[PDB]
């Protein structure tokens, strides 16, 4: 409902195009049927519609040959023009057109590189035939009798509308021909094509950009205003200035782009000028869009600045930016890196309420990543790029650029022994073997390449119900308060309560408390936020208070979201727990987060877990009745339990029909999940030890497991259990004494 | 008393004007008794007075056709001039008028759209009779005999008083016509209308600003001054640009506004010369009003700021405003959203003594906002603003004002499918039927747009004493301390007591402390503060001394208020209690709230109550008699106690007749308020439960309370009994030793 704009489908009459047995590939596709819709009469051109102002004019009603019905593939138009298929094209007439007089002839590399001659009748008399060069400035046609080598291309234009080459003119002999960087750098633009893994946030900038501008009289009659102020911010390298460049072609608007530092390094009192001009130039046009690169290196706090020029900055970007009316229909944009960085005043009402934030991608993020920029490389077959994506971990699409140019690198390193240095030029019977390998991108997984930053990574983790075995009941109670409250709202307002948000685990360690918290969250499809014990001790380094409240910020906003606590023993240890060094075990982080707990709404979909495993050191304070109120204790898993603990453990490897799995769970008594996960990750060592040593037979046998059940330690004792059974029956009693 | 002007009523002679049943719909409304009171002579024109400087005239003693004694409601009349009924209007004569000479035609889309002919005799001359134009500038007529299509307007202004048309005159036929931009532009204009959920802050704007101004000779018998500054704060977005933009059109004297980020924007030396001549234009006349927008953004603290042209400004502002004298009748405004950064010279007596607070508005005040803000959109008949402003809660004028885009954005998206993005012009079959529903806003309630910054609330809570069961006798004392030092001040004074302001709470835990500290709040129509435990401690993070004092001293504002500390125990738990790591529990926070608590008065009506759940580590220089008296001990309910908490706990809930309530109270003896309220949100489960699989009925039965019993755990102890009696009977006892 909300992406169903970006849907292109519901359509019986278009269907995908097959491979077809005709060799007609010097023709155009045209059909019958379609002509009896259109008005167009027996004039001399079409007029129609593509992508970034760019068109091709041929010849018209010339085919009846091909198929009808159909539109013919040909090898010229797959490269501009037309990219794929399933784009609706229009056509509207355009009378009144004002026809070319003279046109000269600009070579590139085709007089210059040969025989001049006259230039006129030399090989252009075949062709001036039925057809007086209908040209255009934007089109690249094709036409050679030779070696097939030929590029002409257009740049003076005379005339605003289309114009047609007129017979009878005369050649203008005195202009300077048009190199190939100009011709090379306006045609390799970016746009929304070049845009992989991110598909909601795009939806987004349409909706305020490409909707106010272009249609003013649909928000004017429902009575509402578009934004004015838009703000994107996110990791560094995400590609915030791509949006930028893509959103500036694809639409017919003015823009204007505004560096950061370009205006930070001018002199005393031109800076002031160039912003005042900029504005001054949007308002004189109707369709203007601004953007401004790194708000942040020019418009800084005002209370850690020390300079009076850099405040003027930002008093006159607050003077100019509020004095916009309704009628200017302009449209500020920004982007930063450090959103904590900027000035309060700058993220108000009316300058910027409208936030975009650019999450790291998943794996399916930056497999279409990989795609798209591996689009003109010569890959070889054995080459896969779903593997790599589920390596990489912490990798923005920056990172995935420099990792091609690292494994081309090393795939034409090993070429080193036939070229040489001091040899002046390559051979081409060898420019053409380089191919790269799946062995290349092994080596660039394992430098200091991948070696880039990682955050919190908000995502739906993969851990599903059958990699956890036993704990039927805790199953089954989970989804009735956090799969009920999301899916069926309708069902708790007619009794009416409030759901409940809120779960503590605490139990034996060693017995799966963060499966339990991940599975729930992959099954309602959710994100999951997981904030570990000591991180919250070492992120409190420099006295800031201001690097919790953005994680509940960024939770809420993420909805639904499951936000997650693990390793809450660490926090109690930090004071001691109940007595301490005197006083109590509530220290500084518990108050943030009991505050920040106590002020969230009971509309929300943020549901928050807890899980430890010291029940006598908690702080009394949060089992209060409205912070977390439900108790679920794990007891140990028993004979049955433990049955489907080593076949989820075994699933990835080959374990033999002889192996007795039932056997193995009469002998195991005191020991827990993790105790079993040891067991196989140490019994499945001497199949690996034997192979390695026989080579001077790749399956478990059932002596592997024999082996290691006398190096099996236990690690729960008997004291502990006697203790634990304490607390899983008064726990809530713990408060007030 | 207070708001006795604001009202109307009072007045037999007027009355509501119902439906009529007369179909003349072209004449204006004149009655003959109304004709009896006046001294208008047989002249030309009848003078009234309206709002906004804006009227209307028409053809006078004409209609003698509709009813009597009835205002005759119009098509024309509801639109400008006149919005309401309710409104005194007062007529009085003005001779020696000077008539116009020469006016010219300026039209607008009536002759460039069509023909032009003459412009003289094409259509004007059936209009030309009994009538020679009687216009004036600041009036729309309306004159066609076509289609229904005219709209003209006047700008040039010749003579200052009214004039009449002349006869026999020429056309100037060298004018440049008016745009459209400059008159919808000042028509729009936003007023007292326009402001909703804020009464009592803008009765206090007018006698401060619309009677000194108007009536100076008031204060000058009496001997009084009206002060000559006023002072304006609150959260940001709460409104305080709307007030200064609506007192600028109500009033009839000279307002000049004053940025603040242009001044600060200005070059070296030209700054200060703004100021200057902004003061020297305002004394030259008499009225005179003027506004500084946020003064913090120009006059920070001289303390923090290392600029030397900064503190000229300052420097500037205070030598010019203490230059004002009486006869200057020159009034000083400024709005800030930083009262705390502000300077300490600022405000003292002389610049500003005066101070106006924008609270955050209740569901009440919300509702007003969404009311006056959508009155032009197309809205359905499903939809409730009632129910949107319970749900919303830190909502702020400027959310409402984003809400309603984001609901009409999500009411457009589901029409996708039948525009397109690259289509020319939106059909009109189409365009009228878009309307808002009530499944938009319940979307628009769900994503990060309702995130917003919430505060310390001060308001009426909605607890009555309904929702409390048992503890009849602690009613009855909390309305003896509370209600009766505040209702009746006279029966204290004759014994010759002073009130005692203070009550401690303690006993054992999930008794409801809270509902008995809300309940009176709410019977006495006072406000209520609610400070938790744990935001103390987080609120000194930067070591702040200034965070917990104005508190108190918005407490005092808001007289009368109840202010309650909860989960006092969490902060003697930060040191231990009596012994902790070797010294006491009296830390920085106690000393800073006895402090405060020491300096009230004897006369002011804030009380403060207190409750904790732990008597035994209690500060003993708290319960001194003069802060602290009165002890409440809040014992465990009883079997005739717990028999209202069941019946409170389930008014929501549809409880079937065959569940006995009474068979419960017998059943649990070691089991608090907390306790059933956790029994009863279980139980009721179970039907939800049986209801969302019984669709591959919608009643609680007998048996889902029956089976909740084998789960019910006790949450307090036989020996917690045995301690908190020990401490019921003796508590005052534990100070000094
Ligand atoms: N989605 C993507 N698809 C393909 N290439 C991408 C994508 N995102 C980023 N890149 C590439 O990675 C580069 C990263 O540049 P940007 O992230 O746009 O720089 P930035 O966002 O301004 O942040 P800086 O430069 O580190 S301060 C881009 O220029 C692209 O070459
Ligand atoms: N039922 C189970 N089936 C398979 N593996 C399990 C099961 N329960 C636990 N494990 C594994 O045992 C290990 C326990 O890891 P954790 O989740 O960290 O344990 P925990 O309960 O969170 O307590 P700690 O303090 O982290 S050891 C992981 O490798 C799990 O995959
Ligand atoms: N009572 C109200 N009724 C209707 N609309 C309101 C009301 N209060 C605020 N608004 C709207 O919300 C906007 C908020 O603007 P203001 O609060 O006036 O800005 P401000 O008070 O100067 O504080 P800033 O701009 O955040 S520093 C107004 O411009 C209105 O559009
Ligand atoms: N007499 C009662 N009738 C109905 N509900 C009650 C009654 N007494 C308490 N409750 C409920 O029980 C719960 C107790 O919440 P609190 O007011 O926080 O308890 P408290 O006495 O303040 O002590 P703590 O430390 O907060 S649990 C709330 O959900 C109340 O609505
Ligand atoms: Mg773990
Ligand atoms: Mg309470």
């Amino acid at each position: 409902l909300s992406t169903a704009i970006l849907k292109q489908k519901n359509r019986p009459n278009r269907l995908i195009v097959d491979e077809a047995i005709n060799e007609d590939n010097s023709v155009v596709s045209l059909s019958q049927p379609k002509m009896d819709e259109l008005q167009l009469f027996r004039g001399d051109t079409v007029l129609l519609k593509g992508k970034k102002r760019r068109e091709a004019v041929c010849i018209v009603l010339s085919d009846d040959t091909c198929s009808d019905e159909k539109i013919r593939m040909n090898r010229v138009v797959r490269n501009n023009l037309r990219v794929r298929l399933g784009d609706v094209i229009s056509i509207q007439p355009c009378p009144d057109v004002k026809y070319g007089k003279r046109i000269h002839v600009l070579p590139i590399d085709d007089t210059v590189e040969g025989i001049t001659g006259n230039l006129f009748e030399v090989y252009l008399k075949p062709y001036f035939l039925e057809a007086y060069r209908p040209i255009r400035k934007g089109d690249i046609f094709l036409v050679r009798g030779g070696m097939r080598a030929v590029e002409f291309k257009v740049v003076e234009t005379d005339p605003s509308p289309y114009c047609i080459v007129a017979p009878d003119t005369v050649i203008h002999c005195e202009g300077e021909p048009i190199k190939r960087e100009d011709e090379e750098e306006s045609l390799n633009e970016v746009g929304y094509d070049d845009i992989g893994g991110c598909r909601k946030q795009l939806a987004q900038i349409k909706e305020m950009v490409e909707l106010p501008l272009r249609h003013p009289a649909l928000f004017k009659e429902i009575g509402v205003k578009p934004p004015r102020g838009i703000l994107l911010y996110g990791p560094p390298g995400t590609g915030k200035t791509l949006i930028a460049r893509a959103v500036a072609n694809e639409t017919g608007a003015f823009f204007f782009l505004i560096n950061g530092p370009e205006i930070m390094s001018k002199l005393a009192g031109e800076s002031e000028s160039n912003l005042r001009k900029a504005f001054e130039e949007a308002e004189k046009n109707a369709p203007a869009i601004i953007f401004i690169d790194e708000l942040d290196a020019i418009a800084p706090k005002r209370e850690k600045t020390h300079g009076e020029v850099e405040r003027r900055i930002v008093s006159q970007l607050l003077t100019l930016m509020d004095g916009l009316k309704q009628r200017a229909h302009v449209i500020v944009m920004a982007a930063t890196n450090r959103p904590n960085s900027i000035d309060p005043a700058l993220r108000r009402f009316g300058r910027f309420d409208r936030e975009v934030d650019i999450g790291i991608p998943d794996a399916t993020g930056r497999l279409e990543i990989l795609q798209i920029h591996t689009k003109n490389m010569k890959l070889a077959d054995d080459v896969d790029l779903e593997q790599v994506a589920n390596e990489t971990h912490g990798h923005v699409g920056a990172d995935l650029a420099a990792l091609c140019s690292e494994a081309a690198l090393q795939a034409i390193r090993k070429k080193m022994d036939l070229i040489d240095l001091e040899d002046e030029t390559i051979d081409a019977e060898v420019m053409n073997s380089l191919a790269v390998t799946m062995d290349d991108f092994r080596w660039a997984l394992s430098q200091s390449n991948p070696s880039a930053l990682r955050e919190t990574v908000v995502e739906v983790p993969q851990v599903t119900w059958e990699d956890i075995g036993g704990l039927e009941d805790v199953k089954r109670e989970l989804q009735e308060l956090v799969q009920y409250p999301v899916e069926h709202p309708d069902k708790f307002l007619k009794f009416g309560m409030t759901p409940s948000k809120g779960v503590l685990f605490y139990g034996p360690p060693g017995c799966g408390k963060t499966l339990l918290a991940k599975a729930i969250a992959n099954e309602c499809q959710a994100n999951f936020i997981s904030i570990k014990g000591p991180e919250l001790l070492t992120m409190w380094f420099g006295e800031s208070e201001a690097n919790v409240r953005e994680i509940f910020d960024k939770a809420r906003q993420a909805a639904p979201c499951v936000l997650f606590f693990d390793e809450l023993d660490s926090i109690a240890k930090a004071r001691g727990g109940n007595i301490g060094d005197g006083g109590g075990a509530a220290d500084r982080v518990i108050n943030q987060i009991l505050t920040e707990m106590d002020g969230m709404s009971t509309k929300k979909n943020v549901f928050i877990i807890g899980a430890t495993n010291r029940p006598d050191i908690i702080d009394p304070a949060i089992l209060r009745p409205g912070r977390l109120d439900q108790l679920i204790y794990i007891p140990l898993p028993d004979e049955k339990s433990r049955v489907a603990i080593l076949k989820a453990n075994l699933r990835k490897s080959p374990v033999a029909k002889d192996v007795d799995l039932e056997f193995l769970a009469k002998m195991t008594n005191g020991f827990s999940g993790a105790d079993l996960t040891e067991i196989c990750q140490r019994a499945c060592k001497l199949a690996i030890r034997e192979s390695i040593e026989s080579e001077i037979v790749p399956e478990i046998r059932r002596d592997h497991f024999e082996e290691a059940m006398r190096f099996a330690r236990r690690s729960v004792s008997d004291n502990d259990i006697r203790k634990y059974e304490m607390f899983a029956q008064t726990l809530q009693q713990s408060r007030g004494f």
